[PDB]
């Protein structure tokens, strides 16, 4: 397992535009295009990252390519940022996509409000930690994935997502 695997296992693969949970323009491996709730401006956006007149549709191939973007950003956006790299840099390698997942899914904004959580899994306080994620729109919003990412952080093992 890994980073791609959980990612994809997590947020599935469609190959037209959807709505994601919170009801945003979606396509892809969980690529967003935009908060947006006009659809032209969705067609729009997908058209200008694939480079091409979609028409709101994609390759398997292309997919894959925003999906291998996106989960390079959202490294890089952990390790540009001064509040979340060192924790990053704490952990082990199964904690550490758990990490990525997070800002994968709710950016850096989103990571950025579990200031509290983040010191625990610094510390290596892992119950800790797992209860305090666990109080979260987060949570309450998404519960399943929420309980698979949170497992992971818990125990530095995949079994959540075995
Ligand atoms: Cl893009
Ligand atoms: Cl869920």
């Amino acid at each position: 397992m890994n980073i791609f695997e959980m990612l994809r296992i997590d947020e599935g693969l469609r190959l037209k535009i959807y709505k994601d949970t919170e009801g945003y323009y979606t396509i892809g491996i969980g690529h967003l295009l935009t908060k947006s709730p006009s659809l032209n401006a969705a067609k729009s956006e997908l058209d200008k990252a694939i480079g091409r007149n979609t028409n709101g549709v994609i390759t398997k191939d292309e997919a894959e390519k925003l999906f291998n973007q996106d989960v390079d950003a959202a490294v890089r956006g952990i390790l540009r940022n001064a509040k979340l790299k060192p924790v990053y840099d704490s952990l082990d390698a199964v904690r550490r996509a758990a990490l990525i997942n997070m800002m994968f899914q709710m950016g850096e904004t989103g990571v950025a409000g579990f200031t509290n959580s983040l010191r625990m899994l610094q510390q290596k306080r892992w119950d800790e930690a797992a209860v305090n994620l666990a109080k979260s729109r987060w949570y309450n919003q998404t519960p399943n994935r929420a309980k698979r990412v949170i497992t992971t952080f818990r125990t530095g093992t995949w079994d959540a997502y075995k």
